[PDB]
């Protein structure tokens, strides 16, 4: 049936002062809400595509079915990674994934603060696991939809675009990748990396 | 452990006259062969990056890391949907998750054709499943690592790299989008579609 | 030499109430500011790769040298063509070339807005001159370096990044394509254009 | 008026050995004749567009406008650079340029096979004058338009698409970046610098 934009597990505001509840609205009721609606449409387009044999906007429906598919897929996990009672490091089966994935948790953080604060415009730091090679990876999302490969699970994403801490950080990302891993929901973290390895 | 370039389930030639044995070769053993080097290569300067604690090249080791992996897992994916024994059209399960999904198979292969002979340089057509929204789509990868949703489990894939058809068709992509469609690996999908269902 | 950031030609609140000062502060001392240090770096890195006759990195060293000569370039002209007592409409030379180019003056803005406020991502509008056909067009840039021909003369751009409202229109990026034709100068433009068909 | 596919100063094969004359005809008669053709259209739907206030597709219209003009625009230089009595070395100013600009004609040489080599999927190496530091400069152009600055000034041009040399070369680019030189038009390069430099 339709994509749908889904609800907080939490109030707006109960990240501050972390994230300020003022950016969770306007994330979640704008942004979101739109990506939930490209999908939408994108969708349909196609739908009527075909159903007029006329593929003539091809590109631009694939474009646009990718374009808001995916931020609704990366902002619903954003929500569902982020937590009140978040925090600390992960702990057992993840916590140990981590280490030998990475070294150390802190080895992982910063790779994963690089990654985020380096991206060249819009774009996500996201931690996948491979199915492929058994591996627990790190890629650098551009915008929503590019550069990583096709079949990865996704397990904790942090969203880099501007819309995502301007108001609060201003210019200065790095402040705001930083207070980020005071909310990291690593509950949520550890079932998805459980149900993945499964 | 490392990536490694697959063994074909069939002799290179074996589909002729559809695709030149002169390319599967060149294809696999040379360009395929690539990707599974880079792959293994990015990972290991990332392991690097962290043990040096020097991550100034995070850009470029993402960038890297997402390109070959990425070639790597659609070459491979590319080959078990090839085969000599394939063709005519999907049975069963797939077959009706088709036509509900895209109305009909000749629906389907339409904008699936549509969707792999416009890309805008280096690019694929990929059928994948949403597990998002239970979906059956199509999207138009571009290169190797861009244009669809983290978490999409990949399907049907037809590579569309100049170095895919150009020795053979030449500039007329057309053709080989449609001979394609001969050599297809209907059982090989059908799995790839029943397990992701599950 | 190096590249350096510019001086604006006016006092950072002389735009209100349409762009506001704190904006107008971020953007030129802080997002121009880097990316005229990064085009230095860049160029500098290249510098060093062919001294020490090692382009490992190349690709990263192109994208960085790329990406913000681009900014720079951009942010630049975005700079000239505000202007406190700008607006209204062009006159003589460009106001004609406008109309024959997209039929009115208000035929361009139409596209000129749509251009701008589709942008999927990071992105800008620009009003460039064809060298090759003679022609006046609109491009839709993505991120700061890509979407448009090699040899484009610049002549009016719009900042879509973003940090270029969001803290004043926050998600109505609407508003603040519409607010922009309010500081435009035209002069500048117009000038920019006799330049360019010279 | 329309942009047109433009005549080559040399019969398709002039070039051997360094390049199929089998290559020249499909490259000049089949992919630039499109880039013509496509470029002509994008024109015209965006005129249709303005004509008709709906701008639903704009996203679209820029997108192929983009990438035709930009092939179009990178294919007649090619031609131009390409040369049957061509190749040794640049003289006077822009050999002079040249080392200045990159230590030596070999620093330069080298840096853009760099460049060249590694393009990650489709793309070009290209030598472009920067009207803003009036600096010469190496950019690797991924795809026909994504990768450098507005505003730059081409001089030399290397298309590093696979149809570029897969006939020939097949999967060994290296081999191909290397005849490139011996074929370079450095008259006709020397002019292009000349007259950006005025
Ligand atoms: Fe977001
Ligand atoms: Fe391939
Ligand atoms: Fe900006
Ligand atoms: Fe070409």
């Amino acid at each position: 049936a339709e994509y749908t934009l889904p609800d907080l597990d939490w109030d707006y505001g109960a990240l501050e002062p972390h994230i300020s509840g003022q950016i969770n609205e306007l994330h979640h009721s704008k942004h979101h809400a739109t990506y939930v609606k490209g999908a939408n449409d994108a969708v349909a387009k196609l739908e009527e595509a075909r159903a007029k044999e006329d593929h003539s906007a091809i590109l631009l429906n694939e474009k646009n079915l990718a374009f808001n598919l995916a931020g609704h897929v990366n902002h619903t996990i954003w929500w569902k990674n982020l937590s009140p009672n978040g925090g600390d490091k992960p702990t057992g089966e993840l916590a140990a994934a981590i280490a030998d994935a990475f070294g150390s948790f802190d080895k992982f953080r910063a790779q994963f603060h690089a990654a985020a604060t380096t991206v060249q415009g819009s774009g996500w730091a996201a931690l996948g696991w491979d199915t492929l090679g058994n591996k627990l990876l790190i890629f650098q999302v551009y915008d929503q939809q590019t550069n990583f490969p096709l079949g990865i699970v996704p397990l904790l994403l942090l969203d880099m675009w501007e819309h995502a801490f301007y108001l609060q950080y201003k210019n200065v990302k790095v402040d705001f990748a930083k207070a980020f891993w005071n909310v990291v929901n690593w509950a949520d973290v550890q079932s998805r990396y459980a149900a993945a390895t499964s």
